[PDB]
């Protein structure tokens, strides 16, 4: 499995569907066939919603994933230990399905600033696109883009910005890094 650096903000914003949860129960099910008619399975993890902070208003109670991480199946430490930050995509109907490219991170591991921009900031900043610079000298096009200097400034993917900046649309379409007021 391999996967692009994501800022967290920008993972909140393209996931359908983001919670804090425990893993209560697993259990390998048959969730349909392919294109080709061959059974599609996976791993349904039964949780614990704690808290919704975007999807669909209907709790989730199970969280669905591949078999294994060599395509990307995600592992959850089960047995109502682990809290886990879950941002994923929402099948309806109480489910949603997550895989590695995915933001899942122990609950626990989150910045303060990350944990509260969970409930309305990071939401201020779903129109913006946050941008990676690969590397000095870097640019952007759009006015509601921030350009994401973590990389390039610290060599860390979880740098500054990751942990305490979000990115947020202003008056003109155009869009900012701010560190969150107060």
């Amino acid at each position: 499995c391999s996967c692009s650096p994501v800022h967290p903000q920008q993972a909140f914003c393209n996931a359908d569907v983001v919670i804090r949860a425990k893993a209560v129960s697993e259990k390998e099910v048959d969730s349909g066939n392919d294109i080709y008619g061959n059974p599609i399975k996976r791993i349904q993890y039964e949780i614990k919603q704690i808290k919704m902070f975007k999807g669909p208003e209907k709790d989730i109670e199970f969280i669905y994933t591949a078999p294994s991480s060599a395509v990307c199946g995600v592992s959850l430490d089960v047995g109502g230990k682990k809290e886990y930050l879950i941002a994923g995509k929402a099948e309806g109907d109480g489910k949603m399905h997550i895989t590695l490219c995915d933001f899942i991170v122990p609950w626990d591991t989150l910045s303060t600033t990350q944990k509260k921009s969970l409930n309305h900031r990071y939401q201020m900043g779903c129109e913006c696109k946050i941008t990676r610079c690969p590397m000095i000298p870097c640019y952007i096009s759009s006015p509601d883009e921030c350009l994401w200097m973590d990389w390039v400034t610290e060599k860390n993917i979880n740098g500054h910005q990751a942990k305490f900046f979000a990115c947020i649309k202003r008056s003109d379409g155009s869009c900012a890094w701010y560190r969150g007021a107060a």
